[PDB]
Parts: C-alpha cells; structure tokens; sequence
C-alpha cells in the first residue's frame, strides 16, 4: 500500500530530465534553467538515490579550467550535504554545432579526434566522482541520406573510438565500463547501432569486448515497434545489462521521453518482472522530460511519479509470481518445460529416438492447447488489482 | 539499355513465391496450385539461375518415403532438363498446427525434438542437391503475451538447437552454411530474433560461431522502419552476409513482399550500390509474393519484373559510382576522410596532440557545410535518369 | 469487486471472432469448425447480451434457397432458446476471390452490381431478425499499386453504391442504419477510407447522410498510430457513432485483434471513460480473434476476459471521476474553461477587447503550469487501484 | 531534358523553410538567421514564383507598430523588385509559451482570446500583401495524456474560432480562404485534426463550409502511414484541395520535412501524376527544412532540388499517361470500367437483373487477372526512364 522510494531502491535521474527547459522543434523554452545543486537537492528530498550527467550539464562548454574547477567543488558538496551518488556519466557529443555529422564517426579526422578528447577529459571527472558505468549515445552517428556516409567506413571508426577508449581505461587502471545507448532515428534520419540487437552485435568486434555493454531505453526501441522487454532478456542472456534508461512512450513516433509508467503500461509490468526476477542490481535510472506544459510543481510531481510507478508494478509483478493459481497455469502453459533441455541426451540418441519423429503423433500434440490467454488474463487481474 | 537477365546474374527464387496461390487472412486462393517441375521451367525461360525450396513445398507433409523419392527425382530432372541449380534449401517450421506455440523454441520439449529431427531430415536432402545455404526462419518463435514464453529460457533453447544442428553437419563432413533469416513480428505478436542486429549478436554465443551468418530480408526490418542498407552494411562489416531476401515493402504494416523495386524505390538503389561495390556474390534471391489480384500471366510479368529492376537500379549505381562529378562530390562531403583512421598515431599521440583540443578552432569547423544535398541529388538524378 | 456481466451490459460477439479455426498468412486451421448454435448457447451462458454476423457466417456461400431457409431456422430456435439478440449484421464482400479487387470498388461493373445485390440480400435478413445497424467493412477496396485504382472514381462508385443502399431500405421503409468500418490497410496495401475521420467526411456527401455513421474499431485507428479515444470523441461530436468494435492492438503492425484490454491498456481506460461518460448507449461489441495457440477451453477464456476487462475499467473509470481530488485537479488543469465559450460576448467585442491583445499580459499567462502530470498521475493510481 | 523553373510553374517557399536556422531537440542552430528580404531575392533568382510567412518570420515578436510598419515596408520593396508573390500566410501560434497547451483549444480562456486576436490582425496583413489562402496549423491543439484535454469540449472552441474567422472575413469582405494543415503528432503527443480525413470532417460541422479547405502536407499523412496521393484525391473529390505543402518524409518517425523528392519517391510520383492530372492550379509550395548538416551553399542546393524534382516527375508522369502501350494496359485492367456508373439503369432495374445475381458466373469472373503489375512495370519503367 505504501509506494515511498528510499535510496535504497537506487532510483537516478540525470541532471538534463527534472532540468529540461521545455525547448522543441516548434517552440522556446517553458521554463527557468535549474542550477545542479538545485536538482540535487531536490531528488534527495524525493527519495532519489543519485544522479547522472553529461559533461555539458555540469560545465558549460567553453569553461575555463577554473570554472570548471568551481562547478564541480559546488556540485561535489551538494553530493557530500545530501548523500546522494553520482553512478554514471557520459558526454555531449551532439549539442554543439561542431558535432552535426557525429562524434566519433564525423566525416571529418579532426572532428572525430576532438571528440575523443573531449570523451576521455569526462571520463576521468567521471571515475573521481565515483560512477561504475560510462554511457555512450551517437545521437548525432548516422545520415539524412545514403552517399552521405559509407556503414562499414563509419563503423570502422566506431570501433576504432571504442577501442581507444578501451586502451584508455585500462592504462590508467580505471574500474569503469562503457554501456553504449541504442536509438533508431532522431536528431539524424537513421542513427547507427539502431537497437540493442545491432549494439550488442558490434561489441563482439571490438578488441576487449568485456569492457562494453548495452544502456538501453524503454521508448527508443518502442521507436522501432520492437519489444522492449524482450530486448533486455537478449541483453540479459549475453550478461551485458549494464545500465538501463527508463521512460514512456506511445507508440512509433518522435522520442516522448514520458515519465515511467506512462506509453506502453503493460510492456512496463512486464519490464519490472523480468528486471526483478533476474535480479538486475544496476540503478533504476529515469531519462524522461516533464512535459513542458508544466510549471516546477509539474516537474516535481512528474520525477516522483517515476519512482511510484516502478513501485506499484513491482508489487503487482511479484504478487502474480507469488500466486499460487498462477505458478499452476504456469505448468499448464508449459513454462516448466521451455526451462528443459531439448536434448540433453545428445545428437545421437535424437537421432534413434524414434518417438521424436517416426512414431510422434503430430496429432495428438497439435490439438494441445497453450492455455496461454488464461494465463494472461491472471496478468492483467494482478496489474489492476483485481483478484478474486 | 537492355535489361535481360541470365544464369549468370544469380537470380534465384523460391517455390513458394510464384507459386503462392493467393490465401490470405480474408480470403481464399485466387490461382490454382502449381507444379514445381513448371515452376522451373518458366524460370528457367525468364532466365533466372536457379530455386530454392522448403521441404513441405516440394514433399506434401506426411508423404510416404515412396511417394517423396518420386517427388525428388520429378524435380532433380526438372534441374537437369533446364541447367538451373538449388542454392539455398530451408525447413518448413510453421504451417503445420503443431507448430503453432513454435518449432525449436516451442513450450512442449516433444515439439522441439520434433522439429530438430524435420529439420536434419531436410539438411541431407539440401546437400544432396548441392545447396551451401540452409536458412532459418523462426516465423512461429514469439509470443502474442508477456508471460507465455521466458525469453532467457527461449534463446537457450534456440541455441540449443542451433549448436546441435552444427554438431550435425560437422559430423557428417558437409560443406553447408546456416542462415538466420530476422523478421520483426507476423505471425506472431512479436518474433525472437526481430532484427538483423539481434541474430548477428545470438550468433556470436553458438559454440561454431564461424558456420552461421544471416539471411536477411528487405520487407522485415523495413517493417521495423529500419534502414536496410544500413543493416546490410553491418552484416557485411561483420563478414556474415551469406544470403539475402529481395522484396518490397510500403513502410510498417503486415508483410506485403512486393515485387522488388516496388515499396522503397531509393532504397533499393543504394542496396544495390552497396551490394554491387562489396562484391556481394551469394544469389540475388526473391522472396516475394505476386499480388492475389493477378492470373498466371500476371505472376510471370510480376518475377520478371523483380530481375528487370535490379538490373536497372545496378545500372544507374554503376554510373552514379563512375560519374567523374559524383567522385568530385563525394571528396567535398569528405567521405574519403571517414575511410582514414582517426588515430592511427595511437593513444598517447592523440593524448599529447593540441590541435586535437587545446588549440581545435571549434567554430571555424562548425562552420563548414558537408555539402550532403549536393551529392543526395546528383544520386536523385543518377537513379532518374535525368543527368545533364 | 464482482465483474461478472449480464445481458443489461449489451455485450455483444461476432459469430466470426469466437468461431475463428486459427488459419493465419502462414498457417493452417488449428481449432474445428464451431457451429453457429453452440456459439450463441456457449455466449449466453457467458451472459453476452447477443451476436452479430457476416451473410456469409451464417449461409454457407453457395446455398439453395432451401438450404439457407434451414440454417435461419435452426439459428433463430438457438436465439429464442437462449434470449440472445442480433444487434448488427454486415456482409462478406471480401472472402470468395470475385472480390480480389473490391465489391463496391471493384474495376469490373459487374462485380460491383453483384456486390451490391449480395449486400441487400443481406440487409432483408437483418431486419427480419431484427438488426438495428448494418455495417460495411470495405476490406478489398483499395489497392497495391498506384495505376490499379483511380480513386477520384473509386469513391463516385463508393457514393453510388452506399446512395442505393439507402434508397432500398428508405423505399422498402425499414428501420435500419449504415456504420461504415474503416481501417488503414490489409489485405490491400491501402485501404479507401482509411480512418475514422475519411469516413465521416464521405458521409456528408451522401444523398442521405442521417442514415450513416461510423463503426470504428480500436485496433484499426491504431494500425495507423492514431489516438482513438481522440476518433471516438470526434465521432460522438458529429452524432455519428452508431456502433463500436472493441479489441487489443499492440502498436504499428498487422490487425491482431486481441481481446479487448490487452494491447494498449491506458488507451483502453480512456476509451470506457468516454463511452460511460458520454452515454453510449449501443452495443458494446468484440471484434477479436482468440490467438490460434487456444484449444476450444481458451476461446472462452478469452471471450470471457473481453467482458471482464471493461467491466473493471468502467469501475476505475467512475471512481476517477467520482473522486473528489480529481475534480479538484480537473479544476486546477481549467479543464472547466476549456468548456466555457471562448467569445460568447461576439466578433466585435472580442475586437474592442484590449485584454485580450493591447493589455494581454503573455508572460504571466505563459508561467502558469497546466498540472497535467499530477491529474494523469492520480488517473494513473485510479486505474491500477492504487489509491491513497 | 531541361528541367529549369519558371516563375509560371507557381513554385512557392515558406520564409521558415529555407530561413530554419537548423535547431533541433538535440542541438544548436547552425545557420545565422536570414533576412527575409535576402530570402526573396535568392528565391527569385532560383525560379520561384513566390513566399509565404508566418506573422512572427515577418515580424519579430513584441515589435511595436513603427517597427512593424518598417519590416513590412523593406519586405514590400523586395517583393517589388523581385515580381515575388506572397498567395498565403499563416500564424504562429506554435512559438510562444503562452501557447503550450494551444491557441484556439488551450485550456486557458484568455489564450484562445488572445488567440483569435493575433490571428486576426495577420488576416489583415496578409489581405494587404494579396494573399488569397490563410492556412491554419494547429500544432499546439492536443495533448499527451488523456485528462487534459476534453476533445468534444475542444472541437466546439476550435469550431468556435473558425467560425468567427469566417464571420470576420465575411464582414470586411474579404477575397480570402481558410485551409487547415492537419498533422497527427508533433510537437504534441497527439494533435487533433490528425489527417485530412479528420479535418474534411470537421469542416462540414462548420457555420460556412464554403470558406474552408485543407492544405495537406506529404510528410504528415506518411507520418500515419497513410497513401499521401489517396488523401489528395478525397480532397480532390470533395472540391477541398486549396492549397498543398510539399516535401519529403521516411516513414513513420519525426517530422523530416526532406525536400521534395526524397523518402518515398514512387508516392511523388504518383502525386505528381494526380495534381497535373486533376489540374490542380493552386500553388505548388514547398515546406522543407533543409538539414543542418548544410551551409547556405547547401539550402539553396536543397531548394532548388525540390523545383527540380518537381518538374522531372511531371515529365515522366506525362510520359507515363500519354504512353499507347499505357492506355492499352489501363483498359487491361479495366480502369475505363471504374469510371462507368454501376447502375444508372436504377435501383429497380438493378433487383430484377438476373445477370447481376441469379445467373452471375462468379467463377467466371474471378478467374479474370487484373494486370496490375504489368501495369505497375510499366509505371516503373516511366519513371526510371527504361521505357522500351
Ligand atoms: O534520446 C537521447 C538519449 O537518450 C540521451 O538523453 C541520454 O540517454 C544520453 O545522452
Ligand atoms: O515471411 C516469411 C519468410 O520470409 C519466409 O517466406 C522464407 O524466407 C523462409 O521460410
Ligand atoms: O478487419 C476486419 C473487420 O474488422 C471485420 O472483421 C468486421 O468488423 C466486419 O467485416
Ligand atoms: O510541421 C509544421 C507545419 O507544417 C508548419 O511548418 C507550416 O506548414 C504552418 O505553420
Ligand atoms: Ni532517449
Ligand atoms: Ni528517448
Ligand atoms: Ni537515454
Ligand atoms: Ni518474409
Ligand atoms: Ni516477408
Ligand atoms: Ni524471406
Ligand atoms: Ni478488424
Ligand atoms: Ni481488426
Ligand atoms: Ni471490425
Ligand atoms: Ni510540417
Ligand atoms: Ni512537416
Ligand atoms: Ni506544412
């Protein structure tokens, strides 16, 4: 019945959500820019656990080496004053005019050298102020139109980036790894690395491929149609959830950026399942925008309304595993015997196995039903409360 | 001028495309069944390379070990009457009811062991009529609900499967390929495996990763609203481009396979740009299906016309490639710089170079166009036929 | 607490969604026959208050006069038997393949006249039974191909054959009324009258318009990504709701006609909002199809949980709209100005007006915030039953 | 072979298209801003007939009446120096915050006033400057989340308003038409009016229809996944289409606004064909954003690049119609049929047409192909320019 977030729920926020001005493509900002200690203490009162940041929100681009010595003594004692953790960060690389073709794969050599400098000077504040996890997203990696850029060459230098980021790391003995952040399009037409499938694709190609992992978002790959729950039980089998970016979204269009709980609810309970089930023990990290019809209350009310939906769906997620009625349309449905071997006997013996193919009753098994909508129906009559 | 395809081109098409007889969701067959011994004949007139089949295409389900003797060698003289050849075979893992819950990641173990023993069945018939491809569509491996299938406990199975299937050929001495043919959603709500991105990364987890790659299709990821060009280009980077599906498709919507060129017409032509500029040399095969509106006149003009295109698009890529202007604008959008290495001084170079960040004029680089419109249109004209 | 239905909620079941054998694109039947008897005996005991059919559902195609004389009185026994209306009738102008390029819309003139004279066939059958709205589904009008269909007359035909049909039943003077049923597409690549609001454009251009209304389907707006609370409320602001279809739809893809309150369950929530708040008082029907991985025990089931879904909806609904802190923050959002005329005072009183241009403050109107997080927040606590 | 542009062909710009200064959600602007007298001139030298504006691109925001004055007098100069025409202008109710939550449907009273008011003022204006069309572009009129916004409380304010538009212009007699742009999302998570479908509608429910039509938007229907040329064709048939925005879009995703010619260029095609078919006389105007990758070089690159593809595709559309082998295969597929009336024979003689029913051979009939893919070949063939 009580839905309180304490720290000890790991819930994070990045500087860049509770503080979205409200700017779109067809309108100015709707409200003041908040100062960081501000959001800090704010998400502390809240029940927040920590925060996350780019470079660009900390220190405004093109500070001096004092300022940016400034802004980060004022943030570290908003962090010291609230007890709140700093578990990731990542770079600005597509703000900036400079970076309108891309970071790390810009047409342009100098380019893409300047952004790896730019990466590897963040990642060194990142490991004094304690972050585990290092996030990648090439919002600005792609093209409008296909001469524009050549895949193989781009990835080339998509690998050749990570690489060195890799070398880098490990040279300086850091305990920090990288979660690349998938997105299908927008700001580019198609952006590379569209889903989690394709990043955790290109990770196997890099030199260390234990050092990366995925971060990916609830509405980016429902930007594509595809299932996110069903994405992250990918990520999950190949031991590569790093980090994960909650949110809402309805359906394929622009990326909403909703608070959690909101777009596609049931994809969300089934989220909070599988999360909880396979014991993620990562932060439970909100990349959302209070939309910019709000005022600071709406901001507020929307930051907590995060961590309230995850705590509801998590009761109803477990409630339905814990029910017995539902552990027996389980077995009903056959879950038991998905979690089997199919052959733990061996090729062979499947082979002279004669009631797997010359004596099977194709019948006899096709007229079984799955019992798979009653099953569903018990879902739903947990996510709503209505049991009986 | 002419575009008249032979042998030589490696147009193949599968059995199931002409002669799909028309049935939909919301309505019956509109053409009588055909004869696959026709079926390569009028190929084979057209002058297509060669076919592919699904064991059920060519051997009614549950025919007698006689009766399936009887239907191989009809066909094998078929084959030899006309010089075509048989590339690619694939199993049938869907149609029949007792694949409704799936083939090898269904709930029930018995069907598992059941389709693995189909599938070996159909690998001997393809190597002994000289296939080096065998594809795997998992059309039926997914789920319309949530709790229905444990995606872990799935890509075990389906790794499970897939590991024995290479142990099969490895002990028998065959000279076959595996690939996995990626499909977003349709038949089910959404499928295992829905992106070319997520088979390249499951690949990687097989105990042979080297016999598997994939077979990917144009309509399946554009029903995700990716970039296939894109796709490909990763596929290739990765070297698992084995085999390809041509087709068209009007953007996210059920599974139209249009004739090729149909659908998203430029982005056939950079497929076939790509395809033809990295020496793509497996079949050019089709997986479409003429529109139940058409008689039999209307299913030859429709195969004919997917070979027509390919060769007009390959035509107007070769001159748009050789074009002394286009080479000209492809140096002003410096794709000759994303081809050189970022860093090929190393780290600690890159670490110690002021022009790469202390001394970097930002804005004298922001300021550049890339000149992207130029070279996008002289594509548009290329592809039009309008250059002057 | 208890969502158990009875024939006073006007459930009502198409013959065609429970009866549905499980035949698929990829497919074959997986579920028998039902026969129409058992279907309105198994309904009413789930205590649906009637069904609905397609001509061709109820009169196999192709029967003697005898024959479907038989049929009707077998099917009428079943309804006095168990007290079961039929609300709506509609007929199958899509299954036999004479119907592959459309009924009304067909290229040949005499498919059109044959469409025409199998719909008012139909349309006696209905009010013999007592059917109040005839729907008409126009599956097949449409096409693949941009030169197949001239839709400039495809839509004078389209006009022509529905001003027919309302010239027979005001001449027969029956008292009967049309729905159009729109959906965006499949099986044609596109379909005429694509949406809600195509629909009800071309009705304004009919002879007799009053006698034509939509019979929107939740599934089908969202096929195109539309918002369909947002179709539905535009619908019953023109007074041209005359029916409704109800199921499930997860996202941009093919029509998969879940059970009603799987697929987007928010959207669902605010549909029954509407329908109760606005007082629809037609039937509430399911268009839906049982997945084919059910045998006969799970059809039920899933008919069942249609029923049982907007039962519990209705109930979060009201108590939403009952709660007095929801007034409240409906107040706070000016929910109640929205309603209240914007210039009731006139023309030129709104131009003598200075505060609303000359004296207008916009910065201060610009800081207020809507709170439509916290309104949205509060419905969603309602609709999970987390209240408090 | 000469695809140059004349200020007869009535291309038209938006001050906005060629003037975006390219910032997006993500980034920067990376244009300086331009002055819109440089615009005009630029543009005529292009080819173009004329500009559009919205009030604010004319003159900036805030401007006191002095300043007003001059920014309209230099824009009247440029027109004059240039033969530039202005046929439309619109307002920006999009902008400005006070207009989060709408214009003419926000929540607030006192904005819709305002509202009204701004928009009056540019009615004026554009009168003065001899445009004939008024578009009105809703973008802030919806919502995302389901309680904020009462939608049949929102389409009596939005009737409300036009109607007193029409009463205004009626008043001070006014040669002037109303044109609503409908768009389905962005930046609002729903926006009403989604479709033209939606917006031929709500015209009907207005005081004086006559004044209204729709300016329909490429994109924005392919943003729904509607066929762009089936829309243009019902507003075609309702005598609606009274202005067009032209331009290019890759599926559903963000709003792209690519110029003309690029995402799907076979449904450019097919526009193309209608319009010049149809003989649409009104202005052929272009609202594209050309992207930020570009420098000024490059937007008038892009620009131009809309006029060229514009005029190839009439040519080839021509080609196509004016084709014998064309004619032959449109009365192959029975296109001469569609536009013969089913029934002028009557209602009456069509219920005793035996040959229509009784003795219909639907077997006969069904048997007939339609030809559409020869057709459609053919159609390819024109419009890559392989005709032979
Ligand atoms: O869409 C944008 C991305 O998700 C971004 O906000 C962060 O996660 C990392 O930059
Ligand atoms: O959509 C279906 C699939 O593409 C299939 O037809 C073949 O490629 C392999 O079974
Ligand atoms: O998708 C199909 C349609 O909705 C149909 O089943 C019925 O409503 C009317 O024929
Ligand atoms: O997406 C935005 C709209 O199309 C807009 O730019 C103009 O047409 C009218 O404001
Ligand atoms: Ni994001
Ligand atoms: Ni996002
Ligand atoms: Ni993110
Ligand atoms: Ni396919
Ligand atoms: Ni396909
Ligand atoms: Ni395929
Ligand atoms: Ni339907
Ligand atoms: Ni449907
Ligand atoms: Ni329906
Ligand atoms: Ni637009
Ligand atoms: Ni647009
Ligand atoms: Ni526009």
């Amino acid at each position: 019945m009580n839905y309180q977030p304490t720290p000890e729920d790991r819930f994070t926020f990045g500087l860049w959500t509770v503080g979205w001005q409200g700017r779109d493509p067809f309108g100015d900002a709707t409200r003041r820019a908040l100062d960081p200690v501000e959001s800090v203490r704010r998400l502390a009162e809240l029940g927040a656990h920590g925060v996350t940041f780019h470079d660009d929100d900390l220190i405004p681009f093109g500070s001096s080496d004092s300022e940016r010595e400034e802004h980060v003594k004022r943030f570290r004692q908003a962090l010291d004053d609230t007890g709140m953790k700093v578990p990731m960060a990542t770079t600005n690389l597509f703000t900036h005019p400079v970076f309108k073709d891309g970071g790390f794969t810009a047409n342009d050599r100098d380019v893409r050298r300047y952004a790896l400098r730019k990466t590897i000077r963040n990642i060194d504040l990142a490991v004094e102020l304690g972050a585990e996890t290092y996030v990648a997203w090439g919002g600005r990696e792609g093209a409008e139109s296909g001469g524009a850029k050549d895949v193989r060459d781009a990835l080339d230098r998509m690998k050749e980036a990570f690489d060195l980021l890799g070398e880098y790391v490990t040279s300086q003995g850091y305990d920090i790894r990288f979660a690349i952040e998938p997105k299908p399009n927008e700001p580019r037409g198609d952006i590379l690395l569209p889903t989690v499938g394709h990043a955790l694709a290109f990770i196997e190609r890099l030199e260390r491929p234990e050092l990366y992992g995925v971060n990916p978002e609830v509405g980016h790959e429902q930007m594509a149609g595809l299932n996110f729950p069903h994405g992250i039980a990918q990520a999950l089998w190949a031991g590569k959830l790093f980090h994960i970016d909650l949110n809402g979204q309805n359906g394929i269009k622009y990326d909403q950026d909703l608070r959690f709980g909101a777009g596609d609810l049931r994809a969300a309970f089934w989220l909070v399942d599988l999360l909880e089930s396979a014991g993620y023990s990562g932060p439970r990290h909100f990349d959302f925008k209070p939309p910019r019809t709000e005022d600071f209350d709406g901001v507020w009310a929307s930051a907590a309304g995060c961590m309230r939906n995850y705590l509801i769906l998590k009761e109803r997620a477990a409630a339905f595993r814990a029910d017995p009625e539902v552990q027996e349309a389980l077995r009903a449905s056959r879950l038991d015997e998905l979690a089997r071997p199919t052959a733990a006997d061996g090729l062979q013996a499947l082979l002279d196995d004669r009631s797997a193919f010359e004596e099977f009753d194709v019948d006899a098994a096709a007229a079984r039903g799955m019992a798979f909508e009653r099953l569903d129906q018990l879902a739903m009559d947990h996510l709503l409360g209505a049991r009986g």
